[PDB]
């Protein structure tokens, strides 16, 4: 499987698409493995990883997604695009060492998803919650990142010092437990005010840190900045999932939240109205505040919020 994949090349007519923010990758199924090759050689150089072990790691990470109905293979890729896209887009602000954790991190940052909130594992005393309390599936990932890296013929990192290995490791943990989206609401508060007060400052780890966390979350959301029909569509794989889980409650005559629960489809598009207003906007906001670069994504972000509208207002 990764000996085809050294030998792929990234068709022309792509070469200038892959580089927008709202590039789709949904038509390209069979490139996608290429793509993330592509997109790494180009952010990090042909001589930043042995090309055979990355292809074996990337195989053995598509391999570790499941087939659910959003947290899956393609939902991996599409995060690590638009990281791409930032990366590309802001090219002087990050180390060549968190270039490489940050791509990595978002192909790993949903790694053996099994369909499940952290809540729903918690409320059951799933054993992945008996042994990660809080950001539970966040941990998996990065444990099965892990898991993966220490694999015959897959550390990729392999060729770093001792010193750059813990570092970029640490990089890829943050990044990874950033995606938790219950941390994102005190990390963007916590950026808007260091911004305002004007002590934000990028030579500060700490506040690196951040920023890498709030570009995890914009990434991670990054299908509500894609045109309307491919948005829409993606919407309805997260919903599958939501529903999904509803369901196994109601295998236990529990009714689940309207979020979840599959007999509330009508309330979909003012949830996704309500989510947009709550979650994503100021996500790309503040993210476009510190990196202007990236404000393609707020203005897209803003199209599909008024387009959530007119199918709340019946137009
Ligand atoms: C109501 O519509 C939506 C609600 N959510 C949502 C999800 C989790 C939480 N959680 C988990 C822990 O703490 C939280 O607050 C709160 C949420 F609002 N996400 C999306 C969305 C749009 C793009 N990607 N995702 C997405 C993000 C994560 C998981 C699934 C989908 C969405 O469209
Ligand atoms: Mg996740
Ligand atoms: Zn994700």
């Amino acid at each position: 499987e990764w000996q085809g994949l050294m030998q792929f090349t990234l068709p022309v007519r792509l070469c200038k698409e892959i580089e927008l923010f709202h590039f789709d990758i949904g038509p390209f199924e069979n490139m996608w493995p290429g793509i993330f090759v592509y997109m790494v050689h180009r952010s990090c150089g042909t001589s930043c990883f042995e090309l055979e072990k990355l292809c074996r790691f990337i195989m053995s990470v598509k391999k570790n997604y499941r087939r659910v109905p959003y947290h899956n293979w393609k939902h991996a890729v599409t995060v690590a695009h638009c990281m791409y896209a930032i990366l590309q887009n802001n090219h002087t602000l990050f180390t060549d060492l968190e270039r490489k954790g940050l791509l990595i991190a978002c192909l790993c940052h949903d790694l053996d998803h099994r369909g499940f909130s952290n809540s729903y594992l918690q409320k059951f005393d799933h054993p992945l919650a008996a042994l990660y309390s809080t950001s539970t599936m966040e941990q998996h990932h990065f444990s099965q990142t892990v898991s993966i890296l220490q694999l015959e013929g897959h550390n990729i990192f392999s060729t770093l010092s001792s010193s750059e290995y813990e570092q970029v490791l640490e990089i890829i943990r943050k990044a990874i437990i950033a995606t938790d989206l219950a941390l994102y609401f005190g990390n963007r508060k916590q950026l808007e005010e260091m911004y305002q007060t004007g002590s934000l400052n990028l030579n500060n780890q700490s506040h690196r840190d951040r920023v890498i966390g709030l570009m995890m979350t914009a990434c991670d959301l990054c299908s509500v900045t894609k045109l309307w029909p491919v948005t829409k569509l993606t919407a309805n794989d997260i919903y599958a999932e939501f529903w999904a889980e509803g369901d196994e409650m109601k295998k236990l005559g529990i009714q689940p939240i309207p979020m979840m629960d599959r007999d509330k489809k009508d309330e979909v598009p003012q949830g996704q109205l309500g989510f947009y207003n709550a979650v994503a906007i100021p996500c790309y906001t503040t993210l476009t505040q510190i990196l202007p670069p990236t404000e393609p994504l707020l203005k897209a972000c803003r199209d599909n919020l008024s387009q959530w509208e007119k199918v709340i207002r019946g137009e």
